[PDB]
């Protein structure tokens, strides 16, 4: 595992699990599982392994990362969370907005993604243009979650299956609609639809197709598109590593 998780005070582990339960009614009854979910992989794709910047350390709420064009639209999903994270002052924002993607998981039907608290909010905004890029392909995703995030190839392709929920939305990226024909489940539909090709109605993304044609992402694919549970398995374990990226000793 390679991580020692920091001591938090017994109070600070009431208002976990407080806010976990507060977080499951509150997104579930919005129905923003997916936009909460793409706020949290934004926030921790930052990361960058050989100068431990970045990372799930709280600064997407800055109007200034907010502003990068990747991030289009999750001002809304700040200003969602702000009246809840105020009934939670002990709780850093870094371990709520993570607390809240693990929760749009499991509220969507999705895996029980281990969390662990401790993160402390970090005081500078990383660079722009560390996010993926939807119009580019394998080497692209390579450059960004290995050699950046340091992510498995594996990872890359259970994580992108985080588009098994929501939409995209052509005033935000230019791209549009879902990528399955219920965004609001997460279920293995995405490797299904991804494979199946093109369809009314449904979503692919370059960067979605580009997991088809590469030697090592395609057997994944196809594997997580034959076994769910193998899915929610390689889906749990990639997102614990995105949530945990620079925290707690890597
Ligand atoms: C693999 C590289 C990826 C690229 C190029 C990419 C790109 C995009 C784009 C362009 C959108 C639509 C933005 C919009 O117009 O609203 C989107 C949405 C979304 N993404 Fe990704 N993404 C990637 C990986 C991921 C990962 C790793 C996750 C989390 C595990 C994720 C979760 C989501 C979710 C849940 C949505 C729907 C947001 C909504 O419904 O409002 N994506 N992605
Ligand atoms: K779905």
């Amino acid at each position: 595992s390679g991580k020692s998780y920091p001591t938090v005070s017994a109070d600070y582990q009431k208002a976990v699990e407080k806010a976990k339960k507060k977080l499951r009614g509150f997104i579930a009854e919005k129905r923003c599982a997916p936009l909460m979910l793409r706020l949290a992989w934004h926030s921790a794709g930052t990361f960058d392994k050989g100068t431990k910047t970045g990372g799930p350390f709280g600064t997407i709420k800055h109007p200034a990362e907010l502003a990068h064009s990747a991030n289009n639209g999750l001002d809304i999903a700040v200003r969602l969370l702000e009246p809840l994270k105020a009934e939670f002052p002990i709780l850093s924002y870094a371990d709520f907005y993570q607390l809240a993607g693990v929760v749009a998981v499991e509220v969507t039907g999705g895996p029980e993604v281990p969390f662990h608290p401790g993160r402390e909010d970090k005081p500078e905004p990383p660079p722009e243009g560390r996010l993926p890029d939807a119009t580019k392909g394998s080497d692209h995703l390579r450059d960004v979650f290995g050699k950046a995030m340091g992510l498995t190839d594996q990872d890359i392709v259970a994580l992108s299956g985080g588009h098994t929920i929501g939409a995209a939305h052509k005033e935000r990226s230019g791209f549009e609609g879902p990528w399955t024909s219920n965004p609001l489940i997460f279920d293995n539909s995405y490797f299904t639809e991804l494979l199946s090709g093109e369809k009314e109605g449904l979503l692919q993304l370059p960067s979605d197709k580009a997991l088809l044609s590469d030697p090592v992402f395609r057997p994944l694919v196809d594997k997580y598109a034959a076994d769910e549970d193998a899915f929610f398995a390689d889906y749990a374990e990639a997102h614990q590593k995105l949530s945990e990226l620079g925290f707690a000793d890597a």
